[PDB]
């Protein structure tokens, strides 16, 4: 339960981020694909544009001002999910 | 592997990495490591910064972040951000 989140990431959205991350980790093996599934699901449910990186071997990203985000873990795997640009 | 805001340019990123390396060199406990990075960024780049190191930290709800960097020192995650 170690989480950093924005005030606009309320319980329902946080529960959905955890559920989506669990669904992505259940379905896919490659961390880039896991991240992409979470990003796609949040664009669809909570409107674009979301970005997501999973684990610690991801492509670097320069973001414009984030307006909402959540940083959390599924076991040892970090998930950063944020809305920007 | 870094995610950062456009305002975290190379000099500030270099300082975040150096600060994190200095904190990990000096302190054993991840809460203290994070607090050292936060204190140094408040002093050098003005408050209010917040920092969490590793994956066993106290949760935090932040108001709109205006600058941040997410990066790793080996297997250890560092999230450093300015808000509230």
């Amino acid at each position: 339960g170690s989480v950093v989140k924005n005030v606009d990431m309320t319980e329902e959205m946080q529960i959905d981020a955890i559920d989506c991350a669990n669904q992505a980790l259940q379905k896919y093996n490659v961390e880039k694909d896991i991240a992409a599934h979470i990003k796609k699901e949040f664009d669809r449910k909570y409107d674009p544009t979301w970005h997501c990186v999973v684990g610690r071997n991801f492509g670097s990203y320069v973001t414009h001002e984030t307006k909402n985000f959540i940083y959390f873990y599924i076991g040892q795997v970090a998930i950063l999910l944020f809305k920007s640009g």
